[PDB]
């Protein structure tokens, strides 16, 4: 029940093998929590990561949406089947308003791409974008990773809920669950801690605004942080019943798309499970590529496994758990290295217990 020697196994090899200045790992075995750090915040500080350091966690960010939109239908101020117009007058009667608002948490709105357009800088170019859009299929039937998708679904979840969405998220969300240490926007205080990020050639970077930026991709956090929100989704029995049902609303699966199952944020495995199939789950022609999808009645019984990757130009993070076996990890970092490489790591440590 002691994931020491297993990290250091799976974890270590990887700064000097992939070029990561630093990174941060916390696992959570049946509530103890484990904290590893490596390496630094900065190549030029060098000072060390530790586990209040904060990283980009990039798509992860979507976990955090997705139980934004979780919380904004608990309290009914929005209904996952309803369709966009409802909410932004502007887009009502155009293409993209035939989906609804659970295909565009689940990238199966019609095609909507990875990233929009570098024309689009602003919101009255946002709106514009949407209007235009012509779906390349019907709603449902195609999974298509997109950045877009989830952040129109984070845009309606604030309007229905009357507010800012980076305040929405900070004050509800983040602050709810009790993610002191977790930003939209870092403060001026949290500043001294954000890790800088170290892109291709291996210059100091970090993630550059854009359109929906909060809403798919902006989340700032540790790993102190992160694993309290993954012992969250492990059991959110504790959770005042709004949270509680944000974050239950995430862990339903609503399509099979070959080895995976898509959730709104997680996606979603039996346990155990090969890591060749969390592996072609996490696969690059997964994330780039259209998928055939297919609904499915939710799996709820026994044992299984969420996950989500997550990167920036200059960062790269991991999150899986299982809530049956009360098991979680998180793995942050200040350099996007391969997908592959993380995921295998993670599962080697979660295998490892028991
Ligand atoms: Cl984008
Ligand atoms: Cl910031």
């Amino acid at each position: 029940a002691d994931p020491s020697a297993a990290v250091a196994r799976a974890f270590a090899p990887l700064l000097d093998q992939y070029d990561v200045p630093g990174m941060a790992v916390a696992v959570t075995v049946d509530g103890r929590q484990h904290f590893y750090e490596f390496g630094v915040v900065s190549k030029q500080t060098q000072a060390p990561v530790t586990r209040d350091t904060l990283f980009e966690i990039g798509s992860v960010s979507k976990t955090f949406t997705a139980t934004l939109a979780g919380y904004a239908a608990t309290r009914g101020v929005l209904n996952l089947d309803d369709h966009p117009g409802r909410y932004l007058p502007a887009l009502a009667g155009t293409p993209i308003d035939r989906a609804e608002l659970r295909n565009l948490g689940t990238y199966t709105a019609g095609g909507l791409p990875l990233q929009f357009p570098e024309s689009v800088t602003d919101d009255e170019q946002m709106i514009a974008y949407f209007q235009q859009f012509q779906p390349v299929t019907a709603p449902g039937k195609i999974r298509q990773y997109s950045n877009p998708s989830v952040g129109l679904l984070g845009h309606i979840s604030a309007r229905a809920l009357g507010g800012q969405f980076t305040d929405l998220m900070q004050s509800q969300i983040l602050t709810g669950l009790g993610l002191r240490r977790s930003f939209v926007d870092v403060t001026d205080e949290a500043m001294d801690f954000y890790a800088w990020g170290y892109d291709k050639k291996n210059h100091p970077v970090r993630v550059n605004p854009g359109v929906f930026d909060a809403e798919a991709y902006g989340v700032k956090s540790t790993t102190a942080d992160m694993i309290r929100f993954i012992e969250h989704n492990i059991d959110p029995g504790a959770l005042e019943p709004t949270l509680r049902e944000a974050v239950k609303s995430t862990q339903v699966g609503y399509y099979k798309v070959g080895p995976m199952v898509q959730d709104l944020g997680w996606e979603q495995y039996p346990y155990p499970v090969a890591l060749d199939q969390l592996l072609a789950g996490n696969s690059g022609e997964m994330a780039m590529s259209p998928q055939a999808a297919t609904a499915i009645a939710p799996p709820s019984v026994g044992s299984a496994l969420f996950n989500k990757t997550g990167s920036t130009d200059g960062f790269g993070a991991y999150a899986a758990f299982v809530p049956e076996r009360r098991i979680g990890i998180v793995m942050l970092a200040n350099k996007n290295f391969p997908i592959p490489a993380r995921v295998t790591a993670a599962h080697t440590v979660l295998d490892a217990l028991d």
